[PDB]
């Protein structure tokens, strides 16, 4: 109730919707009262947005003579909380200090929503993690850009690497929802169109059980010889139990796990595993870390931070202390706060983190092209600046070209997507190492360090080639890569 | 004369007097026959109205599925010409094929002054870029002139608030005779009198003179040398230099205070060689900022391609003096022949006023755009209100009219049909080792001064005084009217059993 805003000032506001708390319980959803506090896509990603903006007042380079506010509110990762902080966007433009576009959310569902509701009163929307391939559409959803890649442009990787094993029948397996869905029938397109046959569309829930991943193992089995590669667009935890799966039924290192993001080199899904685990090829989503919100964030002190008003209850929070003799010092803590806690203390960045700082450089560099546009000679902001035009800066970031944290040059096409930048990782017996990348199409690999030798290369192929005296191809009926060869 | 016109299709069609070419010789004004082509005046502002036009048409918010043509016409800088076309105008406006709708131009104010005494006699709207005479500021007699230019009486009134802003009550002024320097002066007389600034003595000098009258004017200007050091310069370009070379020749290095006029506010030509007597005076300079898409299209063209503008094999020709082989404007008495390498980029300079002309475009774009908006409602084109289109509806929509400039500007007409003043004051300083340069110290935006003061002096000691009489005492103050100056009294010690009754008796 009566939630609080970390804003901050400046001569142009952008909006920030960022999942400070976790989502409400079933029961409050009717009552949108938000949960714990979250560490990483919460009091992170806020910290990100303001020492980012700070930075970015800082460049005499980018938007000169101008100061940039921004306004970020708890949209606490539930659609209907993420509406009520966007309709007072919306309100608190009114025209005090109108809000010229927001960041985020953080789910692809949530950003749904907030986009058809931003994109009525023409206000510009960047997302930093809304993946699905649903929002590509610009016809439905015109305002709305993220840097991220689509689910797509992943289904295209694991497509062209299919491709370059020579994989021409291949199983498939995907976590049943808005992704698994929308990979698996991407890929099924893709694959089709390439000269790729699958088994058929295997879906799978991650929470089915110890008995239904085993029934599924079964089927996946039900095509041991001519198939050994499983396209699998899978959650971290699906693959996880799919590897129990393979521990229980004794189908040791038997099939090709070809995993997703959801599965790139994150431990828990192998750890205590790793025996059935080895061999598998990831899809790993290329993220550096950003040294200097690092050095930003771990010097953070919730004696001196009270922009961020999150800070005390997070510090509170993390260190299971007491901040006593603070405002929001809450009880049922039994310890008190030491003075030598330090955020250093197994400091973990946000996964998406470069994701943020590139949507708000995003936001930007448009505002600054648009500056430049409308006002050739002025330095700040001209009479054609005031007020800012949502379809005019619009129009100036689907044109945004500019050079990205980690040096991406990050741009977005016609529909407003940005382009995919993967990295392959082989689960090896030496971890997850690097293998190749994927570039927008561009696949580069080391084709011998996942393989020891070209024999090696497990094939799957449902029908070897006709003989070259009993060639005649026979289509049996039921498969496209499944002949019968005959005189 | 079979003079030939560049003339772009359209749903409307927009007349433009530029000058293409020089004005005639003095023996044929009778004959009309123009001289040399002109790159800035000419040819940069033609392709200017072909390619804003082209830029307008795109844009789908202003006029939307309506095409803008226009008819470009060879004004020659001289009224004869100009009327000529404009009459070519006015014709195949009442013979109708597609009527003018409006004119943009022409360059000179007394030509613009003829030019619209033609075109209000037909309903023409007229739109100038350059004309800044305040001969054309009043309505009655000029009924549907516009201009995105400020008049000549803004620019005195940012010198009188420049003498206002540094207390310089005393101060002597010098201007170019002529229907500029008359018109500047009377009104810095009159503005300044209202705010309570005195001048020492008005000069008028003319440009072709001197080098002994230029001596004369500096002596009886230093005829007040203690008392005032400002002179208010109500000048033309070169009749700076003139009395520059004057403050070199009888020795007054940095002796007096030049405030320049927009005839000198960068133009080097002036001070170039004579940049040791120039140092300090401060002038007024018109903002104009260069348009980029201008340069981006312009120094594309090619007369292989460029065939739209007639003139622009001769400016092609003439600018790079060699011969276009092959082509059928090509001319002899070259002796080179055209290069495939030559580029327009070599040596380029954008026109002066190019902003006033794309905003001057733009303000008959706005102009025509609102009137659609207005007599059809619901329609995307013209309906039958607008068929045809009414010279008096479009001037009062034009009056009206208030958009946003290409640089950003706020364009708008007054009552008066003039443009807010938006000028940048400059000091020409010494930078370093012998580099002069002019540099900004402040702006004026319709009465709104700012400047940077501890720029243009060092300190707040360093600012010149112009002052005629010095404050008088307190307790005994009897300023005396002399008779002859308003502010230029003597103090006197008031009579010991007088009492005090003001400031100026006992
Ligand atoms: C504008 O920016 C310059 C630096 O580019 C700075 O020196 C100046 O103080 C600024 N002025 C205003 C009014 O912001
Ligand atoms: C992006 O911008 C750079 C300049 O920073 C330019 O060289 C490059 O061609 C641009 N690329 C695209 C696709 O616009
Ligand atoms: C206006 O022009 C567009 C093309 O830009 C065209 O599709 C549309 O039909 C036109 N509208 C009318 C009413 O003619
Ligand atoms: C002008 O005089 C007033 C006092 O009458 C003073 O306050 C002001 O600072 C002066 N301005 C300048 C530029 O010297
Ligand atoms: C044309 O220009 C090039 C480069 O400027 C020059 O080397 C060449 O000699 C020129 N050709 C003629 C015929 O002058
Ligand atoms: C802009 O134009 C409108 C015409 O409707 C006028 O009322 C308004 O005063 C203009 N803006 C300014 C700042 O004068
Ligand atoms: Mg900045």
């Amino acid at each position: 109730e009566r939630r609080v805003v970390a804003h901050m000032p400046g001569d142009i506001i952008i909006g920030a919707l960022f999942s400070v708390h976790h989502q409400p319980t079933v029961d409050k959803v009717h009552e949108r009262k938000c949960g714990a506090v979250r560490e990483q896509y919460g009091i992170q990603r806020v910290e990100a947005m303001l020492h980012t903006l700070e930075r970015i007042n800082s460049d005499p380079t980018l938007l000169p003579n101008i100061t940039l506010g921004c306004e970020i509110r708890d949209s606490c990762w539930h659609s209907a909380v993420a509406l009520e902080q966007s309709i007072e966007f919306i309100r608190d433009s009114l025209i005090k200090k109108p809000i010229v576009g927001v960041i985020g959310p953080g789910s692809s569902s949530v950003a749904i929503q907030v986009q058809n509701l931003l994109q009525l009163f023409n206000i510009p929307q960047i997302a930093y993690s809304a993946t699905s391939m649903d929002l590509s559409d610009k016809t439905l959803f015109k305002y709305f850009m993220r840097v991220v890649p689509s689910d797509a442009q992943q289904a295209r990787a694991m497509v062209d690497i299919v491709k370059r094993y020579n994989w021409t029948y291949v199983s498939a397996v995907h976590t049943e929802g808005n992704y698994g869905e929308s990979g698996m029938e991407a890929f099924k397109d893709m694959s089709a169109k390439e000269g790729i046959c699958i088994a058929h569309s295997y879906k799978i829930y991650s929470n089915a059980g110890e008995q239904s991943f085993d029934k599924l193992l079964k089927k996946l089995t039900s095509h041991l010889p001519k198939a050994r590669v499983v396209a699998c667009f899978c959650e971290g935890m699906t693959v996880r139990g799919l590897l129990m799966a393979m521990r229980r039924l004794g189908l040791a290192g038997e099939f090709l796990l070809l995993g997703s993001d959801g599965w790139a080199d994150r431990y828990d899904v192998t750890d205590g595993y790793q025996r059935e685990a080895v061999g598998g090829i990831t899809i790993k989503l290329q993220s550096p870390d950003v040294k200097w919100f690092d050095d930003y964030y771990l010097k953070l002190r919730p004696e001196t931070n009270h922009r961020n008003p999150w800070f005390q209850e997070f510090w509170q929070h993390r260190f299971q202390c007491r901040l006593e003799g603070f405002p929001q010092e809450n009880s049922k803590y039994n310890k008190t706060c030491n003075s030598s806690l330090t955020l250093k203390t197994h400091h973990v960045q946000d996964s998406k983190m470069g994701f943020v700082i590139n949507a708000i450089y995003s936001m930007a560099y448009g505002l600054h092209n648009m500056q430049m546009s409308l006002c050739p000679g002025y330095a700040g902001l001209c009479d054609a600046m005031k007020p800012i035009d949502g379809r005019k800066l619009l129009e100036s970031l689907m044109k945004t070209n500019f050079t990205g944290v980690s040096g991406d040059t990050i741009l977005f096409d016609e529909n407003g997507d940005s382009p995919g930048r993967y990295e392959i990782m082989n689960f090896k017996e030496m971890d997850y190492i690097n293998v190749g990348s994927w570039d927008n199409g561009e696949l580069k690999m080391d084709d011998d360090e996942v393989w020891s030798k070209k024999s090696n290369i497990i094939r799957s192929v449902c029908s070897e080639p006709c003989e070259k005296g009993q060639i005649k191809v026979i289509r049996k009926g039921e498969v496209s890569c499944c002949w019968t060869c005959t005189p």
